[PDB]
């Protein structure tokens, strides 16, 4: 197993800070509120020429013709759209297996954000609350989801696996980042009590999940668990008879950590963090399961110093990061696609690197990694 | 600089059939009857939905990087927002010239369409009029436009030039594409009256653009006119003193246009075609003025046959176009991007190759 991949976030699950046209005239800053904030069919608008633009069949071209082999693309808790006043996306899902399947790419399908959220993060669609995981209906909402899901793709050519969730925060993560005030919530009584997700609650769920998933894919398609912040904590848990060959651990990995644990602004400090907070770290997990880096950029402060010479740095970041990640099963970048104007934002500079292709186009990323 | 260019189609301009999206629900057919069948605001919103995602910095990006100098953008008459129900797009223009800028590009504003159609053309925004120049106030607010143009881009270090109008139809097109069943009017008291552009009255129009254009750009700048699909009538016209150093003659040169005409439908017939009529009938307009093919693509029904067969027919004819518009002094691919879905909507299949981007990932047109 060697995946290697790009995310196509901001399609169907929005993130504001990558593209401002569709929040123009809205106090609202993550997917739930959006609708909330415009006429109905001006929302249907901007959803539909937004899903129907950001990713085409064009763009796998692309990303077969860099050399990826894999996209994992968030997905939202309302895709088959039963969920009002969000607009389902099961044709836009369909499709992307139809444009994978030609190019010969494969699909990992990341149900990205849940009723009421697991981190509470505005990338969960809902700032500042976090309560689905105390929610028994809207789990049991999600385990009927990705059972729909797997049987919908299970013996796809084109589908790599199933993510049952991204990013359930754990107890560490949602103290020490303050979550409710990076990300404040709107609607403060909707906030309160909500609550992270503990080890033994992320198993259980793992376990329901599974036993949706599984049955219903193929034996070569895989289910592909998120680390929960927890890197180390998934020795047992993953070595069960049930997982021997069938499952993958996403642990999500940025380059940025490295200067607010102070790495020196050099490219030879950099490529030392990379080789042993990185590669050193992450390769005892691949010792006893499968390990992709599912998110991961070259976004760096040096960067932010002539334009050649932060060209310089920004490449052999990435080719140090690609590197570390051969020790491994694979990686996905985050992300493919962006729509910043770092041009006329000027506080958005140094910021457009977490634009897969336009690294490529810039001379920041290897124009092929196969 | 020998100009190596894309076209920015179907971004300020509307072309439907580069786009589903923002046709649904309606049955228009152009960039005129869109706003009609829509609401108010969900037009709005669909506009400047597609004119954020169709086209942004990383555009400018790919398109230096795949090795071009030049873009050629398509404008609408409206752009300054003065011409309800439409829709104004002065500030997307005025970021692409932040963007051309940025990545050492230069833009060619190219005034595609014009109140009441210059062809009746589907690509001119009113299917089936012709009007436009029976029109004094609209001829007169295309050159207003014009000079507004020049103006507040004439100096800038993006700009390459300004081209006065895109495709004023002949006689002879107007005659032999059929125009008005090509692309049937709506309205049809409307249609009435709708004739083509002659030759004597484009250069009078000619006369007045320059008038409007040549005094408020710089001197490495360029007006740019199409040679109204008579690629040899222009030698006297533009060997005039005042436009010595200052014109360059836009012809649009298909390959479709071939088989048309009769041409055999193999890659040797096709070669051919392009040594003869393209290279070898054009480089006679290059003698006396310099000329751009703004529009070609490698399109062609042989291809619409093995996916390794089709790859080399298609980087072939890229090669062999390429090749002819060497002696020439530019050229703009048609066009940069399109949103075709080949894959499902079968009826694609041989024509994604109109988007310059993706031919590149397929190995249709060099890296």
């Amino acid at each position: 197993m060697k995946i290697k991949g790009v995310n196509l976030g901001n399609w169907l699950v929005l993130e504001k800070w990558m593209s401002s046209a569709i929040w123009e005239g809205t106090d609202a800053e993550d997917e739930y509120y959006l609708p909330r904030g415009l006429d109905s069919k001006v929302y249907e608008a901007r959803i539909k020429m937004h899903r129907a633009e950001y990713i085409s069949e064009r763009d796998f071209a692309r990303i077969k013709a860099m050399g990826f082999n894999s996209v994992r693309i968030p997905i939202p808790y309302f895709i088959y759209g039963d969920r009002a006043p969000f607009i389902g996306c099961i044709d836009e899902l369909d499709r992307a297996f139809s444009w994978a399947e030609k190019y010969d790419l494969k699909i990992l399908i990341d149900l990205h954000t849940v009723p009421m959220s697991q981190n509470g993060f505005d990338n969960g669609g809902l700032s500042g609350v976090c309560k689905w995981a105390q929610i028994p209906e809207e789990v049991d909402f999600v385990l009927n989801l990705l059972e729909k899901l797997a049987k919908r793709y299970g013996k796809r050519k084109g589908l790599l696996g199933i993510e049952p969730i991204n990013e359930p925060v754990s107890e560490e993560m949602w103290n020490d980042m303050g979550v409710q005030k990076r990300y404040p919530p709107l609607d403060k009584e909707m906030a309160e009590g909500s609550a992270p997700i503990s080890f033994e609650w992320l198993k259980g769920f793992y376990d329901k999940a599974a036993d949706r998933i599984l049955p219903n894919i193929d034996d070569d398609k895989y289910i592909v668990f998120h680390d929960g912040f927890r890197l180390h904590a998934w020795e047992e848990y993953l070595t069960q008879d049930r997982y021997k060959g069938r499952v993958i651990l996403d642990t999500h990995q940025y380059l940025m950590i490295a200067e607010m644990l102070g790495c020196e602004q050099t490219l030879e400090a950099y490529k030392t963090f990379i080789k042993e907070k990185f590669e050193d770290e992450i390769t005892k997990v691949e010792k006893y399961v499968p390990v992709v880096v599912g998110e991961w950029c070259i976004f760096n402060s040096y960067c932010v110093v002539s334009d050649e010479e932060k060209r310089k740095v920004y490449m052999e970041l990435s080719k140090a990061q690609l590197k570390a990640w051969d020790s491994l099963s694979g990686y996905f970048y985050w992300t493919y696609k962006m729509l910043l104007d770092p041009t006329n934002q000027a506080t958005w500079r140094g910021w457009d690197c977490w634009d897969l292709a336009k690294c490529v186009d810039e001379g920041w990323f290897p124009g092929r990694v196969a």
